[PDB]
């Protein structure tokens, strides 16, 4: 079935986690699971319907990513049975890559070695929650609200088992890449709000 397609997929992830998110000791990964969720972002900027997204470093070492583009599509899609969404979060060398010349493994990816991870769609007028463990959904997603606000957010938690020595976000990574990718996506609005230390920064090029 999907569902044990699915798993094996995640369990081949976090068993070689290296070799899809990046080396796991430098922070290397660590770093990678947000460039990653923000990739999807971006491009979604450059299509012209996100105007800003928003990266957060919160207290207990999550981090999200949030945008004002159109949502991550929430239909349930005939041959797979659950919403695109959760096929886009669920269904799938970096080991010894560097910074930016590390390759895009999909968000799939960050959900498999995120011992947590939310996601908030806000789309065609209604607010849609899912959460997942270790990639394993908790529930469908589901409407819980209305609203005439659009946009996607993901909040991940690292898994503890995948990452080692490097565990916390560093700032000054954060800060490094996504302004180089606000050059790298002229017009494209990206803020980082820091609230361990209240650091916030709001890079734009235009
Ligand atoms: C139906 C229809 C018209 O097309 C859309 O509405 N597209 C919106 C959309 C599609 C797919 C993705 C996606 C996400 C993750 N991996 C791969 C792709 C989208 C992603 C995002 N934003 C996003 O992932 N933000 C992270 C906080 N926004 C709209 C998306």
């Amino acid at each position: 079935s999907s569902s044990i397609k699915v798993l094996k997929g995640l369990d081949a992830v976090r068993k070689r986690p290296g070799m899809y998110i990046g080396d796991t000791d430098d922070g290397t990964g660590l770093h990678h699971m947000v460039f990653e969720v923000v990739d999807n972002a971006i491009d979604e900027a450059l299509a012209g319907h996100c105007k800003e997204i928003i990266v957060t470093i919160h207290a207990d070492n999550s981090v999200s990513v949030q945008d004002d583009g159109r949502g991550i599509p929430t239909g349930i899609h005939p041959e797979e049975g659950v919403s695109a969404a959760e096929v886009i979060m669920t269904v799938l060398d970096n080991s010894y890559k560097v910074s930016g010349g590390l390759h895009g493994v999909g968000v799939s990816v960050v959900n498999a070695l995120s011992q947590k991870l939310e996601l908030v769609i806000q789309r065609e007028g209604k607010i849609h929650r899912q959460i997942y463990e270790h990639g394993v959904p908790q529930a469908p997603l589901a409407v819980t609200g209305e609203t005439e606000k659009t946009g996607t957010m993901v909040r991940f938690w690292p898994s503890l088992e995948t990452f080692t020595n490097v565990t916390e976000f560093e700032y000054e990574i954060l800060a490094k890449r996504l302004r180089e990718l606000s050059f790298l996506n002229s017009g494209v609005s990206i803020r980082l709000r820091d609230k361990r230390d209240g650091k916030e920064d709001h890079f734009h090029y235009e």
